[PDB]
């Protein structure tokens, strides 16, 4: 017998009441720039599947930043420009300003809006409680908002969350993997990068949805709080879920597999072993607990559950007493 099925328990059907045309990015037809418009600087960034310049627009000398997309199907390509124009103008959202190609090799190009992104494995040393909180509410944000568009981001982690501390700026970028949920559909498990993935993911449970992003992003908020980063280091997929069990426990591993009875690889029960949940208040220690409260664990364990259906969606998250003092400081008359 197979896996229990499931579906989100929100914003379920919101590809099922937009046109076609919304989802179906197979069917989109690019609207082309000028790649004479852009100049390359420098090379930011190799990525397996393209490369990122930072770029000047020369028709009003704006730093941009410029992703080539070598060879790849084009379907993932199109996928991606679709995505990125139905979030566009989102809360948190990279801007896709622009999508050109070599006219005469038709090797197509996006272009972004620039963000002065501050280090990060020497930001998060210098982030305060509240700016952990607020940064965290911003993130929020745009996952509520693309999830309420009917997108899956399935990459969330620090690399993929730009911040202009400056200008206290966050933007989510690489929607290279994101996809539009339909109920019922049985997605890739190879998304997000190990320490990120949901446990649906490292068990092979193919019908997951907006939730598995909501782990990824708990994943970020303990490396935060307790500057352990990343928080769960497995070395490999399999080592990986050891990780999760021996700080969630294995008896709720267990539960979670029963209830969709999912089916393990015979190995797994041997390396998963058998193990307590721990307290989060274990990892507090003298140099992270000013970043520690009790409602950061509340809201922390109320992210990291095995049943992608018991996390908080985005937004439950923004509702949680952990976000007080944001949102008192965010509702802006301007
Ligand atoms: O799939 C991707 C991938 C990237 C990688 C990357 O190109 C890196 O660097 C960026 C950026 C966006 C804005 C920005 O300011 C910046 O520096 C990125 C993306 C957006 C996407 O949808």
């Amino acid at each position: 017998s197979g896996p229990v099925p499931s579906r989100a328990r929100v914003y379920t059907d919101v590809n099922t009441h937009r046109p076609r045309e919304y989802w179906d990015y197979e069917s989109h037809v690019v609207e082309w720039g000028n790649q004479d418009d852009y100049q390359l600087v420098r090379k930011l960034g190799r990525g397996k599947y393209s490369e990122v310049f930072e770029a000047i627009n020369i028709t009003n000398n704006e730093k941009v930043v410029v992703k080539i997309l070598k060879p790849v199907k084009k379907k993932k390509i199109k996928r991606e420009i679709k995505i990125l124009e139905n979030l566009r103008g989102g809360p948190n959202i990279i801007t896709l300003a622009d999508i050109v190609k070599d006219p005469v090799s038709r090797t197509p190009a996006l272009v972004f809006e620039y963000v002065n992104n501050t280090d990060f494995k020497q930001l998060y040393q210098t982030l305060t409680d509240y700016d952990i909180r607020f940064y965290m509410y911003e993130i929020l944000k745009a996952l509520d908002y693309c999830h309420s568009m009917g997108i899956m981001h399935r990459d969330v982690k620090p690399h993929n969350v730009m911040i202009d501390h400056e200008h206290r700026k966050l933007r989510l970028i690489d929607w290279g993997l994101a996809e539009f949920y339909h109920p019922g559909q049985e997605y890739n498990v190879r998304v997000a990068s190990r320490y990120f993935k949901g446990p649906e993911l490292l068990v092979d449970y193919q019908m997951y949805d907006y939730s598995l992003d909501m782990w990824s992003l708990g994943c970020m908020l303990a490396s935060m709080i307790f500057r352990k980063e990343p928080f769960f280091h497995g070395h490999d997929n399999y080592d990986q879920l050891v990780r999760i069990a021996k700080v969630l426990g294995t008896e709720d591993l267990y539960d979670y597999i029963d209830k969709y009875n999912i089916e393990l690889d015979p190995r797994f029960n041997d390396i998963l072993g058998r193990h307590s949940r721990k307290r989060w208040e274990r990892f507090v220690h003298s140099e992270n607990q000013h970043l520690v409260s009790p409602e950061a664990l509340d809201f922390l364990d109320k992210l990291l559950r095995y049943d992608h259906q018991s996390r908080l969606t985005a937004r439950e998250a923004m509702e949680h007493p952990y976000f007080y003092t944001v949102v008192k400081d965010q509702a802006r008359m301007g």
